């Protein structure tokens, strides 16, 4: 998911 660390 975008807005974190290496997260889908």
């Amino acid at each position: 998911f975008v807005g974190g660390t290496s997260f889908d």
